[PDB]
């Protein structure tokens, strides 16, 4: 029991979604956008030699961003599931018994930039140039983890409550910044990875300073205290319960996703490596219509549980899985009728439009089917039972991925590609459709 400061709380529970989805749709967009027009830099004042750099350095980023999108996430299904379930103060606890472990690892991170750096870097295909750019990249960044820590998960909890607006401007805003900061070295100096790297720093940093003010300056939408609010709850359990799941789909994928950078570095040295780095954001930039609508729910279907409107909340469901669909076969479609058209980026050879767009054929005959495959997700999520989502990833991750590839590639072929993907995905999907008829409430509507 605190103050439910604006945002909402507010059961106009279709513009809810609405008006909770864009502000992601944009942010993420906009951040995409950065992603973007930062790297085509390092294709100049630096070639293709550091974007490989980035394209191997890039997991071990991720390594903590999981570890810290647990504790992001945990806080948004914690949060909302108290705010329905208003035990208002102790989202106040969490908040801060957050941060907590946070700058324990905001810490492990700085040490770890001065330890197990080149360590684990080394540690695959260490071309005696991109190394050095990896290395040059990631020094910065670890130093460099509290800003970085920090700004994903308020800017993770703030959509737990309600302000995916201000999201929109812990969004919006690096981004534009990050792009004159890099601009800045990168090229107008000539502090390459070196120094695009200090700029997205000093990016993580400027959001920081102003999400303390949307958290203390008019602490804003939430229950949200600073002296000792926090200590070290046994709520940290709690968490990390929430959250399992949650770093489990990144150190799944981006656990994995090291490998196949550095297996294609015993291959193609640099001008394949770059183009997975390439192949990624095509599939983020245009997963992003996907992704944004879940956190419209993530918290709105989060203090709809909490004891408040189950009626509204299942409205919440069946329209969320509702939009995605149509998004999924949105995507799908034209996701397969300009494979043609994404290939001329890739332009090269009449044999790269072809085996090349050969696998973006048919790979993809299973997008339209992801749409709810994901919703289902955080609507494990958005309601702290994550141990049906831990079954979840592990599937379509792991369990059913791994032992797909491995047994097409015992021998099978460039088949072993193909094959391995559309049809792991929709046993995924399979699987997923039985997980709510095996729990006929999340969706007690049709």
């Amino acid at each position: 029991q605190k103050q439910q400061s604006e945002r909402l709380g507010t059961e106009a529970i279709p513009k809810l979604l609405r008006s909770l989805s864009i502000p992601a749709m944009i942010g993420m967009f906009v951040m995409a956008l950065y992603n973007v027009v930062n790297t085509i830099f390092i294709s100049y004042a630096v070639g293709i030699e550091g974007v490989a750099g980035v394209t191997i350095a890039f997991p071990i980023m991720m390594i903590m961003m999981s570890m810290a999108g647990a504790l992001g996430i945990g806080g948004a299904s914690v949060i909302s599931r108290r705010l329905g379930e208003r035990r208002g103060e102790e989202a106040n606890q969490v908040f801060g018994n957050i941060l907590t472990v946070i700058l324990v690892l905001s810490v492990i991170g700085f040490i770890s930039a001065f330890t197990l750096l080149g360590p684990a870097l080394q540690l695959f295909g260490a071309t005696s140039v991109t190394q050095g750019y990896a290395t040059d990249y990631l020094f910065p960044i670890l130093l460099g983890s509290i800003f970085f820590f920090f700004a994903f998960a308020a800017n993770n909890i703030i959509r737990s409550e309600g302000n995916a607006t201000f999201a929109m401007v812990t969004m919006i805003v690096p981004a534009v910044l990050n792009i004159l900061l890099d601009v800045l070295f990168i090229f107008g100096l000539n502090m390459g990875v070196l120094g695009a790297s200090i700029a997205t720093v000093i990016a993580q940093a400027s959001v920081t300073g102003l999400v303390l003010r949307y958290f203390l300056t008019g602490k804003s939408t939430l229950s949200l205290h600073w002296s000792d609010l926090r200590m070290k709850g046994s709520v940290i359990k709690e968490v990390c319960l929430v959250g399992l799941p949650a770093f489990v789909q990144q150190s799944s994928a981006s656990l994995m996703m090291i490998a196949i950078n550095s297996m294609l570095l015993r291959f193609g040295s640099d001008f394949y490596v770059g183009v997975f780095g390439l192949v990624q954001r095509i599939m983020m930039f245009v997963m992003m219509p996907m992704m944004g609508i879940m956190q419209a729910m993530q918290p709105i279907v989060g203090y709809n549980y909490g004891a408040k409107q189950y009626s509204r909340l299942r409205e919440t469901v069946m329209l969320g899985f509702k939009v995605a669909t149509i998004f999924s076969i949105g995507i799908f479609a034209l996701l397969m009728l300009f494979p043609e058209a994404l290939l001329r980026v890739f332009t090269a050879d009449r044999e790269v439009i072809q085996a090349g767009v050969s696998a973006m054929h048919i790979l993809f005959c299973v997008t339209f089917l992801i749409g709810a495959q994901i919703v289902a997700g955080g609507l494990y999520q958005s309601l702290g039972k994550p141990k049906q989502a831990l079954i979840l990833s592990l599937s379509r991750q792991i369990i059913f991925l791994i032992p797909l590839v491995l047994i097409l590639p015992h021998i099978f072929g460039l088949s072993g590609v193909w094959w391995a993907f559309p049809i792991a995905d929709v046993l995924s999907f399979i699987l997923t459709v039985v997980l709510l008829y095996r729990d006929r409430n999340v969706f007690f509507l049709k």
